[PDB]
């Protein structure tokens, strides 16, 4: 745990998260749009960082915010709260949320806990521990749920990198087309999850929701250990080389506001989690693709995301690939 | 990591496509070698060439296209098998010979007329590949032979880094967009972003340059005894006067290499300066612990030494000694 917390003692990660305008505006609005449910109520900010989300909760009308932060950045949060004149009702409490002592259970929890592929970092378990210990019955969760999506992809950037070697002749007068098979093995033949941003034109079929996480659900923490995911089925839009699948998520706040990391929506720092096949597979309009995706903690490191992929393209035999972040 | 582990990582890196894609996609770099080689056709026609660390073989092929009779393309990582295919694909395997393994233990049939190599790393000497080129020169280059490029030059300039300024000022600008005052974090951000002792590789522009760049070292690859200068430290002293008022953030170090042949007084130069087109080498930034205000005609002097790290000969270390105006001389010790 200590190694993890120390990653957040440096300014850069916090600058990156606030500079993610889609992320930060969405949390801001998700909180402020809940003013009626927060007015005069108490809030626990799990992993409060610099404190910015706790101050949004105060602007929404919370009577008190407990801002709990395990890394050294809590000292900066204390100063931010003081600078904004909110030390009377926003209280920064250092340490893990699992052992912090609050004066009272709270009406609401706010937290930005999502990692790459949703569950990389595994910070959800700390939010669920706080829910069990400190959230009043039926309390407000900001956000309250996460939804997981998959779509087959033809990655235009990958195509360009594989095709790069056949363009060397035009650039420098040396033919290097024979490098394409080697490049394919290098860029696709591995078993790592690739975090990369796609565009709408990389999506080869209607995205499918394959799992939903309800943060209030008691027993969710046990589900995370066993893996979360599910089956999916789709049919391709048209002819292209299938490179694999993109996985992304959205979270929904108590119309409810949705923060999405879909390639069809404005870019975020999460991008998408790309699962490449070992080599491209030609697909056509109406080619059926079915499969199953499971998000699991790595055996060597619970905080490291693993994804089991099972898939069937058209008539081909079912195949499997086991990815890790 | 142990030496065994460092060697394995190096092998894995250059056995993989990504680094070679980056180098070849670096058009300034690759065009400079193509033209610099072709401009030496008169010295290369009918002669033999050793390409130290040939990679995919593209530079060896440039040498064949310039008229070389025979090219030995020596490559230690698994990419040598890709280079063999590339050479065959272009119909050149009967005089471009891809040879696997370290140049330090390869066997050639004779000493060669010329050596070509793209050996430069970040801050010129990060990765420390020059030593292999010099080993090949001593062992395989004929007396009075040709080196391509023939020399490298190191430059320094004081900088006011506009990107760093933006990152340091980020916290003071949060409130005007999100309604939360975070100005109090500027000191913390400064400690995090400047108080470290890491060399930062980043692209600068001419706007960031606070004074006329100063050349502070030159490496003549033909010089016997250059290998001994590498271990003792490469560098030199500098002085400059600031263009105007701005916060001094530290210094940028960059290099160029010069190809022989052509105009004896205007050789072909591959530059990584912020004043010239971008390359994958960017520049090596040496940040002071905190910004220092300077004015027009503020004098800045000091000394810069590039050394291999004691824990890892492939890891660049830079010792900076510097004096700003009337302030006392200061020192800072950076590592890549
Ligand atoms: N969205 C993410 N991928 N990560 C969000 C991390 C936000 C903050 O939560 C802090 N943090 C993480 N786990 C804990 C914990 N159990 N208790 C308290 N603070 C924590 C961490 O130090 C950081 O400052
Ligand atoms: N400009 C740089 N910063 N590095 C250029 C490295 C180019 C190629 O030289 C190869 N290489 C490195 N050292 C050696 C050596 N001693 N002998 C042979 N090949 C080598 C390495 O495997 C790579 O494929």
């Amino acid at each position: 745990d200590q190694l993890y917390y120390e990653c957040y003692s440096d300014v850069s990660v916090h600058e990156e998260m606030i500079a993610d305008q889609v992320r930060t505006e969405a949390y801001r609005l998700g909180i402020l749009k809940n003013w009626a449910a927060l007015r005069g109520k108490t809030v626990l900010d799990v992993g409060a960082g610099t404190g910015i989300l706790s101050i949004f909760c105060a602007q929404a009308g919370a009577r008190r915010v407990y801002a709990v932060e395990a890394s050294a950045i809590w000292q900066q949060a204390r100063e931010v709260v003081r600078l904004n004149g909110l030390e009377d009702r926003v209280h920064v409490l250092p340490g893990p949320v699992e052992t912090v002592e609050l004066p009272e259970r709270v009406d609401a929890i706010v937290s930005e806990w999502m990692g790459y592929g949703l569950l990389h970092e595994s910070m959800l378990s700390s939010v669920l521990h706080a829910r069990t210990k400190w959230l009043k019955e039926g309390g407000l969760l900001l956000p309250a749920s996460a939804e997981l999506f998959v779509a087959p992809i033809s990655d235009q950037m990958l195509e360009w990198r594989l095709g790069f070697w056949s363009q060397v002749k035009q650039h420098y007068g040396v033919d290097m087309s024979c490098m394409e098979s080697f490049a394919t093995r290098c860029l696709m033949g591995h078993s790592e999850i690739v975090v990369q941003d796609l565009s709408g034109e990389d999506v080869l079929a209607r995205p499918q929701r394959f799992a939903q996480l309800e943060l209030a659900r008691a027993g969710l923490e046990q589900e995370l250990e066993a893996g979360v995911g599910g089956r999916f089925r789709c049919s391709c839009y048209g002819s292209a080389p299938l490179h694999g699948f993109a996985v992304w998520f959205q979270v929904t706040f108590p119309k409810p506001l949705v923060l999405s990391t879909s390639p069809l929506h404005p870019a975020t720092h999460w991008k998408q989690a790309l699962l490449y096949l070992n080599e491209p597979v030609p697909v056509e309009q109406d080619t059926d693709i079915s499969g199953e995706i499971t998000l699991l903690p790595s055996p060597d490191n619970p905080r490291r995301l693993r994804i089991l992929l099972r898939y069937k393209v058209g008539d081909h035999e079912e195949k499997t690939k086991d990815f890790a972040m």
